[PDB]
């Protein structure tokens, strides 16, 4: 049996010759990705925007080492690392990633892939795409009052060495992420969230095989897209993928919620709830954005409604989308589990009710 992340899975993985993602993603200019495209053409593909120009995306320039990050963040910082050839989450001191990372002779590959800066130093050389900051819930609705600490999943920076490899997966919460690559190659396999593939995904996770079964292989198509130096990659709700890191590199991403999908969010969110995902610790209070967000999707159709107006199509999906996870979360032998989620500022039980019945209201005036 050929286990994800050796030598030999590597071989393999680098000699198939998967279908061009240039079939499925749209490229365009940083001037072109604007909210207002989004919401007509929707975001349900990933797109790539070869340069950086015009999306308000700051970093450092080209040169920057593992050396500088380390001098910004903090040697001393521990941070999570993967030991890719056991598929197995470690630890290290970013000092000692840093050796290891520079030592010409690497015993071991190993990844880091969750070290967020947003609390150091390093934060104030970048500035996330424009377009992150417009769409993202966190920047929209979460307000200055709540005693729910602020979600950080903005800033990750991404160190490599050739052969990572990380496994196919959906980014928690069912998040969009940027990504751009400063230097080195990392190459995505994409896998479209067609009801098909999720279900087969969610079995593929509680599969004990799950180390030695390529999930590329059970799907009709796998789309391999090479992330090069300077490229942007905006990834959307629910896509399943893994990442190789083709040689040496070092990147910066982001995660973020928005209006556009939230059927698929919420149903990522269940998914990962079922099978107990440990990266839901990442955004913790998924639920409690999610109330927020609800009350401010009621004011926008109270407010079309009462001037004879019908909302677009997406935004009535995905209100009733929370409509409906939002009243799971209060059944009675359940709400023990949600509780401590319910901002102190809103009231549950009817912020559902104006809810169910600004939808009901829609669904007849139709
Ligand atoms: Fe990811
Ligand atoms: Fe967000």
């Amino acid at each position: 049996p050929v286990q994800a992340g050796t030598r030999t899975f590597i071989k393999e993985l680098r000699s198939r010759v998967f279908p061009s993602a240039d079939e499925i993603i749209i490229k365009m200019h940083g001037s072109q990705l604007t909210q207002r495209y989004l919401e007509k053409h929707g975001f349900d593909v990933p797109i790539m925007v070869p340069k950086l120009d015009d999306l308000g995306l700051r970093l450092p320039s080209p040169t920057f080492s593992v050396m500088d990050v380390e001098r910004y963040v903090g040697g001393d910082k521990v941070i999570d690392v993967i030991d890719v050839a056991r598929q197995a989450d470690s630890k290290m001191t970013l000092h000692n990633y840093v050796k290891y990372f520079m030592n010409p002779n690497r015993p071991k590959v190993l990844n880091v892939i969750s070290l967020e800066f947003s609390d150091t130093k390093m934060s104030e050389l970048v500035e996330v795409p424009d377009i992150a900051k417009k769409l993202s819930w966190v920047e929209n609705y979460w307000p200055d009052d709540s005693v729910f600490p602020k979600p950080f999943v903005q800033k990750y920076c991404l160190m490599g060495v050739q052969d990572s490899y990380t496994d196919f997966h959906i980014d928690f919460g069912g998040t969009s992420v940027w990504y751009h690559v400063l230097w080195g190659e990392k190459i995505f396999y994409l896998i479209k969230p067609t009801d098909e593939n999720l279900a087969r995904y969610e079995s593929w996770s509680s599969s004990v095989t799950q180390s030695e079964v390529f999930f590329g292989d059970k799907v009709d198509k796998c789309y391999k897209c090479v992330v090069k130096q300077g490229h942007t990659l905006f990834v959307p709700t629910g896509w399943i993928h893994a990442v190789l890191t083709s040689q040496d590199c070092m990147a910066f991403g982001g995660n973020f919620l928005h209006n556009l999908n939230i059927g698929m969010q919420l149903r990522c969110y269940e998914m990962e709830k079922r099978l107990k995902t440990p990266d839901l610790f990442k955004f913790p209070f998924f639920e409690a954005i999610c109330w927020f967000v609800a009350k401010n999707l009621l004011e926008t159709l109270k407010e079309l409604r009462e001037d004879g107006f019908q909302p677009q199509t997406y935004l009535v999906q995905g209100v009733k989308a929370l409509h409906t996870a939002l009243k799971l979360w209060m059944k009675k032998e359940l709400v023990s589990e949600h509780a401590f989620e319910i901002p102190d500022n809103v009231r549950p039980g009817h912020l559902i009710k104006e809810l169910s019945k600004v939808i009901r209201a829609i669904e007849e005036e139709n």
